[PDB]
């Protein structure tokens, strides 16, 4: 398993395809793609524990955390509502204990302040992360 | 005990939830749930290789086979178009080489004749599918 993909969907217009690639076991995972239908600005971007969409994104459960492992920061939507995603992350994995295959990728309503807010709302869209060609 | 779950959806009315449970890594996998929106009768029931929903059920690629590993026989819909599923399989797994987590469960248009259709000389289109996810 060196490649994965996730199709994000929700009750609103938020949708996108997010690719994952990890060329070396235990190596960094590159995450890239595009999300549209977002409000301009920052949106929390997280892997949640369960790849369970039985009740929409709510059944994905909590932030994945065997920074939390699943915490992928924010994505940034432009004035057109489009977020172009290009991240490299050394904590998530496509195998082993930190493997995110079969878990859920979520884009949030609000910005994640990363715990540095000086003193991220609903789940707009999600999908199960699957093995890709 | 590993647990997995799959929500099936597709281009038409076919929808369902299928659960997986495997008590030990070398034990059988119980598969159970229900699918609705089906024509009465048999429908091929397969794990396909890729958990890729970029193109409906088509991007799932081929039948999973590292009978084929992904071949889970057929499911049987009743007169209400509902197939109640309860299967035990000792070839698929929720870990290791035959792991189906991150792959795609597919329910087909037609029966899979299981290679016993009587003409050595077929499941048809994919009605619904879902990526198989880790469950609580
Ligand atoms: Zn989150
Ligand atoms: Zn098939």
């Amino acid at each position: 398993a060196t490649k994965a993909v996730c199709v994000l969907k929700g009750d609103g217009p938020v949708q996108g395809i997010i690719n994952f690639e990890q060329k070396e076991s235990n190596g960094p995972v590159k995450v890239w793609g595009s999300i549209k239908g977002l409000t301009e600005g920052l949106h929390g971007f997280h892997v949640h524990e369960f790849g369970d969409n039985t009740a929409g994104c709510t059944s994905a459960g909590p932030h994945f955390n065997p920074r939390r492992v699943g915490d992928l920061g924010n994505v940034t939507a432009d004035k057109d509502g489009v977020a172009d995603v290009s991240i490299e992350d050394s904590v998530i994995s496509l195998s082993g204990d930190h493997c995110i295959i079969g878990r859920t990728l979520v884009v949030h309503e609000k910005a994640d302040d990363l715990g540095k807010g000086g003193n991220a709302g609903s789940r707009l869209a999600c999908g199960v992360i699957g093995i890709a060609q």
